[PDB]
């Protein structure tokens, strides 16, 4: 039995490309969905016996895992087409730490530098939906993956405002945070090559 931990930042488009190649080698395969900011906290729990995690979460070194990288995702600040900032000025850019962050909230209580909230008027949420419906709301802005904006962005209900920040929205690198036991296996290298080449494609 294979336990595989993918944060709700990895496009669910992927979430097929492990799935097929994994079973070729594998013979159970449970797959876990978590916030990002939950992600990390939950591979350190000796008893949760994760095995692999997707995410998009850094951390300079985890006992018992060696990290990789499949590869990259944008993500885009967004906030209400109507928000203060939809002028998306750098003068704006800067003053996000002076409007309400829509934030993910972590169960450790704690963030990475990484998910850390940037601004002092902070919400905080457990997934990108509840962020999205406040920020539909213009309750605040925040910062989520291009899967989840590409609808609402088209049909105008969102604007970006991250496109003098990052044109092209922001590359984030998408972690393999895998446990030391797997590094030898032809298993994981094989699963690893795959992986790679879907999220390119993605892209
Ligand atoms: C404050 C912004 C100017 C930036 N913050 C980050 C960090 N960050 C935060 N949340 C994310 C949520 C989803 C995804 Cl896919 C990525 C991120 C992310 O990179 C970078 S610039």
């Amino acid at each position: 039995n294979l336990r595989v931990l993918l944060d709700t930042a990895i496009p669910p488009s992927f979430c097929d490309t492990v799935s097929s190649v994994l079973l070729d080698d594998f013979n159970m395969v449970s797959l876990i969905r978590t916030s990002p900011a939950d992600s990390l906290a939950t591979i350190k729990q000796d008893n949760a016996e994760i095995d692999i995690a997707i995410t998009i979460d850094e951390e300079l070194k985890i006992s018992r895992f060696n990290q990789c990288v499949l590869g990259y995702t944008k993500a885009f600040v967004v906030a209400h087409p109507q928000h203060p900032l939809c002028n998306a000025s750098l003068h704006s850019i800067a003053s996000l730490a002076n409007y309400r962050q829509i934030s993910l909230g972590s169960r450790s209580g704690q963030h990475s530098n990484l998910l850390r909230p940037v601004s002092d008027k902070v919400l905080f949420v457990e997934n990108f939906d509840d962020m999205l419906r406040l920020v539909e709301a213009g309750v605040g802005w925040g910062i989520a993956p291009h899967y989840f904006v590409e609808e609402r962005l088209r049909n105008g209900t969102l604007a970006v405002l991250s496109e003098l920040y990052e044109p092209g929205g922001i590359d984030t690198k998408v972690y393999c945070y895998y446990n030391t036991a797997l590094e030898s296996e032809r298993s994981f290298l094989r699963f690893l090559e795959s992986a790679r080449q879907r999220l390119r494609e993605l892209g």
